[PDB]
């Protein structure tokens, strides 16, 4: 396997291992990115900080610290910005790909937020 599929396996698993709600797409979806990632001359590096953020995000929506969350939802956030730019600067035989999977990316984020934030809306 490619060493930036794995890259991102390191925090994914961690981010499975815990909220095991959605152990399972939380793997896949990133794990199919993290091969269009490397169809845009990524790096593991700038990928496995991408996941420790996801990671740093979540489990501190899991906590409740919303500075955190901030902190790690935009260091993430500024770094696939340029990620989905490289893949835009590509041909419409792959860009055809990534307009029908990010929106599942997208799906997969919008519904993890929302569900690890009711957790916590939960006393």
């Amino acid at each position: 396997l490619t060493p930036l599929q794995q890259a991102a396996l390191k925090w994914a698993r961690k981010l499975a291992e815990r909220f095991p709600e959605l152990g399972e797409e939380f793997i896949a979806v990133h794990l199919e990115e993290a091969r269009f990632w490397e169809k845009a001359g990524a790096t593991p590096e700038e990928v496995d900080a991408a996941g420790k953020a996801t990671l740093e995000y979540y489990e501190a929506i899991r906590n409740g610290d919303e500075e955190k969350a901030v902190e790690a939802r935009k260091k993430a956030l500024d770094i696939y910005n340029k990620i989905v730019e490289a893949l835009k600067k590509q041909p419409p035989e792959v860009v055809a790909a990534y307009e029908a999977f990010r929106p599942r990316h997208e799906a997969l984020h919008r519904r993890a937020e929302a569900t690890l934030r009711a957790q916590y809306e939960a006393r």
